[PDB]
């Protein structure tokens, strides 16, 4: 089983923030942000604010990278005004593992 922590970029607050995330099935979960939840004390904190279902999503890397990380991943999807799902992870290892399996998964 595949899972843990990794960067999601927020197009609102321009940062990268840190949330877990697992892999079961065909979807992808990721929590709030493991910082805060923190920085708040709030137990509100939740282990899945979201969850995506890749069978309707592809994997592309991102040879140069993004928005000032080197390793980078992105979810871009089927239907359109969807926008895509930026992750990024701290060493190159963990990126070529993470797109491993997310694609072992997209192309069946």
């Amino acid at each position: 089983k595949q899972q843990g922590e990794l960067y999601m970029w927020d197009s609102i607050d321009q940062k990268w923030t840190r949330h877990f995330c697992a892999i079961a099935d065909a979807k992808l979960s990721f929590s709030d942000d493991i910082e805060q939840t923190m920085e708040e004390d709030n137990p509100l904190g939740s282990l899945c604010r979201g969850i995506l279902d890749l069978n309707t999503y592809n994997v592309v890397k991102a040879p140069q990278g993004k928005n000032q990380k080197s390793f980078v991943f992105i979810l871009e999807p089927k239907q359109q005004g969807d926008p895509p799902v930026e992750f990024a992870t701290d060493k190159v290892e963990e990126l070529f593992e993470w797109f491993q399996s997310i694609r072992e998964i997209t192309w069946k």
